[PDB]
């Protein structure tokens, strides 16, 4: 019967991501009435923009139609900008006056988005603690990557943050478990008496963890080659894929519990090794059409004999009673044969064989993107006048089973959480360590070695390479499965 | 290199069954190339007939096509008949003499098809082994129902014909052996990981074994009336569709250890018990749109004042380590809501719920007609803006993912294993004894006591009563599974 007031302070305001995503995103949640009734977006950037200017540079990303002009009007008014540099007190005492002159500002949530580059997060996690926080509602920081480039270096930026916030006020960002598929993982393994008894080593080959891209560099390779493969999207979408795949069943649902679920995955995972690592970096065309004739140091912007690989196939594996032995196969890629991020289980052949050598091992495909769906290939019988077992599947495919359902992104669900206290779908601090001290001995290892990368085709799957490191940990392919879309149902 | 003369001896020629199923089927062998190339079909009946009677009676059958005229003229070439009577020594004389006169008649392999109602089975099998068995080629005998009425009965008939032939020289027939996804049991079930260490007492909380009809007795309830649904439908297709989803593994799939692994779960069963069961008889409606106006009591033809029952469900045990406990409901009717075949699992609840009573038992089902399918209902997460569990499913349906696939008749399929000496789907003397034994005590029972049945009107899905019995031994409905066919996939 009574509502806090609320003020999402966009800081870094004036850049891309906030004009392209975090703008276009808080419309969406205030459009869609999920936020709370008093609700203040504020504006926090060097720049000395206009309300009018940050609707003009957005606008044209919110997607908006006509009816919703009384909304808009009134998303704007709920608008404001406060300019200023990200350490001058002066400066931040100017933001903090501003929103207790909000509508019960002296009272409100203060949510914090730093859509800043990493060189600030210390000057402004320190100034915020100091001169901008509540001492009535609560606060909370939302953080993007990089957290740190390896455990060292995160631990510097971590231990400064949790020097003046505690955990449940720290928001940091993996996108993916805003995703659709990556949050179902929980229901299909946890709901379901058919995918539980068999989540083991005695049933488990190996579990496979992709995520491609059809696309190579594009134009601004030189920030690729900083950072890499591995840290881009290895240390972080597929290690937590990982996590929510060979995770125990938590006590709850709760952040608590989940993420202590997580971590606990994470403790239980070495150094990953070099002799279980095989890296790429593309090279173009000839035959290709246009833009992937280029290859990875065709970008000008790329230093010129560059090792960086922009590709890496990984194995893990969690020493533990439930996976001990499984190898945990890390699959990533660019300039690859298109766009695809999974999550596959092979499991391992039946016992006593009565088909003749005829059987395959089973798999359970969780596909994340595109076309959300989720698959089992199982052996079913040739139809008609025959007896040998054949692969078949049960299937679930989102686009068809569920068109009308409109599906949000991952920005909205995470935006939404953050205002309602959950915090499941955030990194912690722990979770964060543990992934920086298994990937970091070999990172530094790249770094002072320059093996020079296997050279692979704009557009193939990667090094053939890659495929005989899966093949020697226990993953089999054979070609044989045969799939055809559908038709008259 | 090498091929022996086969001869088809229709019993019963003359009969609806005989031209209706047996010579239409004989044909679809032989016009898709499936029998031995020198094949012959021998007629044999009281009736006066030729050849060209034959044809003309069954042609209408065939399903033949224009390009098929030469095939067809071959395959009435290598037709004849032979007329006689059905204990006549000599005719017996004739009919013998008749086969050796064939092409290789006297080495030839001999098989004969008892197209004939059950009140000359001992006269016919009797004269065959006496004097129309051959000296060189094997002898085999396919046998229809019924095979006695009771335990009792079915045991002399059983101990005459063990008299004359060895079991390898019997098929018993239970058409659904022929079903394509009655056969496709044991391969979801050996080939296939997911459905292995699943299939137990620690997993499952009920089998149910449903076969319906959307008809009456239409016009024929005197036939019926002697003989009753659980003679009918469940001490045999239902039954056996036990025995394939009980059963263990076989050491292989030949029919010596598969029939092996049925009776020996048959053997575990108990005397169906009373309070395990529930009869009905459908009334008609006056609702309803004609033909089904009228009950079972309205056929002029089913004597007044039946207490025959139209519609059972019994509920079975085997009392053995993989489903002590598990109730198997065998469940069947006429006049019902639909026509459907049909095995479905329904497992435990989860244990250690973490979604607060929001989720529902899994369940697997193999629809064996109509529309071919499998499907498994599993608990996926409400897309979109939820985080509900809710009920969906991972779908394998015949017809989209294997349109062009051709699926055979049950007839076509039981023929050519005879051909071929397979026996797998064929029931075995004491497989068949051990159905008789359990439902016996209650047909007797059901004889001598008048248990008026549970009137049910033409077109619901049975008795009230017969839910609350499945309902009350573990097997929990809540009608919100919501399923919506596709579209544009
Ligand atoms: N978009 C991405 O791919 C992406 C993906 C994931 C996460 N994120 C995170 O969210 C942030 C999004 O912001 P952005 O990508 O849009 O960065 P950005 O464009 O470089 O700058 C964002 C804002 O910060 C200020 N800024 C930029 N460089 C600065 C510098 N060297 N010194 C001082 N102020 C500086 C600019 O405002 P003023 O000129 O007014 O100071 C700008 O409005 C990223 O840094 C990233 O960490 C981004
Ligand atoms: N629900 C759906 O919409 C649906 C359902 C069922 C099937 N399908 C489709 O049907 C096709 C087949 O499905 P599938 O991809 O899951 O099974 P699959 O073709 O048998 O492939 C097995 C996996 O091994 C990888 N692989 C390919 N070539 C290899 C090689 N030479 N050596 C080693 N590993 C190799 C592939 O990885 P990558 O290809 O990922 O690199 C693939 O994921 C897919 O394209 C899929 O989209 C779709
Ligand atoms: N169609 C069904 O629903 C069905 C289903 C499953 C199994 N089957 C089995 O296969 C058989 C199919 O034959 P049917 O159903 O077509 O039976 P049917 O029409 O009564 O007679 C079949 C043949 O046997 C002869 N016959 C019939 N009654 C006789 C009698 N009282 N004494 C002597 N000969 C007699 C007739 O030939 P003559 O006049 O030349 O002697 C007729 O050509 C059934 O008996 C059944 O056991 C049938
Ligand atoms: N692959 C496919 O084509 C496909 C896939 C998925 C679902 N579907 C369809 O979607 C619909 C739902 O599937 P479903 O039938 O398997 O699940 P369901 O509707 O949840 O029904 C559960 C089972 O309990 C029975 N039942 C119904 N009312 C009851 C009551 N009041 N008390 C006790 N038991 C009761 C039904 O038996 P009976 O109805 O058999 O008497 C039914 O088989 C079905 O019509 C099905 O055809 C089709």
């Amino acid at each position: 019967v009574q509502s806090d007031t609320h003020i999402f302070i966009i800081m870094g305001a004036s850049g891309d991501l906030a004009k392209k995503k975090i703008y276009p995103t808080i419309w969406w949640l205030f459009r869609d009435g999920l936020l709370p009734e008093n609700t203040f977006i504020v504006g926090y950037a060097r720049s000395r923009l206009t309300v009018a200017d940050i609707r003009k540079q957005s606008e044209p990303f919110f997607k908006a139609t006509p009816e919703e002009k009384l909304k808009l009007e009134d998303f704007f008014a709920r608008n404001s900008y406060v300019a200023g540099q990200y350490d001058d007190a002066a400066s931040y005492q100017r933001l903090n006056s501003h929103m207790n002159a909000l509508h019960l500002g002296s009272q409100a949530n203060r949510l914090f988005y730093l859509a800043l580059p990493p060189t600030v997060y210390e000057a402004v996690t320190k100034n915020i603690h100091e001169s901008c926080m509540s001492q009535i509602g609560w606060n909370r920081i939302i953080v993007e990557k990089p957290f740190g480039r390896d455990l060292q270096s995160s631990d510097r930026l971590s231990n400064h943050i949790s020097s003046l916030f505690r955990e449940d006020q720290i928001y940091r960002i993996d996108h993916y478990l805003g995703k659709e598929m990556v949050q179902n993982l929980m229901v299909l393994r946890f709901a379901n008496r058919i995918f539980g008894p068999i989540w083991n080593r005695d049933n488990i080959a190996c579990v496979i963890l992709t995520f491609k891209e059809p696309f190579g560099t594009e134009g601004r390779g030189g920030y690729f080659d900083e950072f890499g493969i591995i840290r881009d999207v290895m240390q972080n979408h597929l290690l937590q894929m990982l996590c929510l795949v060979a995770m125990e069943k938590p006590a709850s649902t709760n952040s608590d519990d989940v993420r202590d679920e997580k971590v606990k995955v994470l403790k239980c995972i070495s150094e990953v090794q070099a002799n279980n690592v095989v890296l790429g970096q593309y090279v173009g065309n000839p035959d290709g059409e246009g833009e992937a004739t280029k290859g990875y140091l065709d970008d000008p912007t790329v230093p010129r004999g560059s090792t960086t690989a922009t590709f890496a196939a990984v194995v893990l594996y969690v020493e533990n009673e439930r996976w001990d032995g499984v190898p945990f196969i890390l699959r990533c890629g660019k300039a690859l044969n298109e766009r695809k991020a999974e999550v596959r289980l092979q499991f391992h052949d039946v016992a006593g064989d009565i088909f003749h050598q005829q059987c395959k091992r089973n798999e359970l495909v969780i596909r994340v993107q595109p076309n959300e769906a989720v698959y089992t290939k199982m052996m079913t019988k040739k139809p008609g006048m025959f007896f040998n077992p054949e692969e078949s599947e049960l299937d679930l495919t989102y686009g068809n089973r569920y068109k009308n359902v409109k599906l949000p992104d991952a920005y909205e669900r995470l935006i939404l959480d953050v205002f309602c206290g959950s915090q499941m779908h955030f990194v912690r601090s722990d979770e964060l360590r543990e992934a920086w001290r298994i990937f970091t001995p070999l990172l530094h290892q790249i770094e002072l070695e320059k093996p020079k990368p296997i050279p692979y085709i704009y557009g193939s799957r990667g090094p053939t390479e890659a495929d005989e490191l899966m093949k020697r940990v226990g993953f089999q392919y054979e070609g044989t499965y045969k799939w055809v879309n559908p038709h008259k149902l």
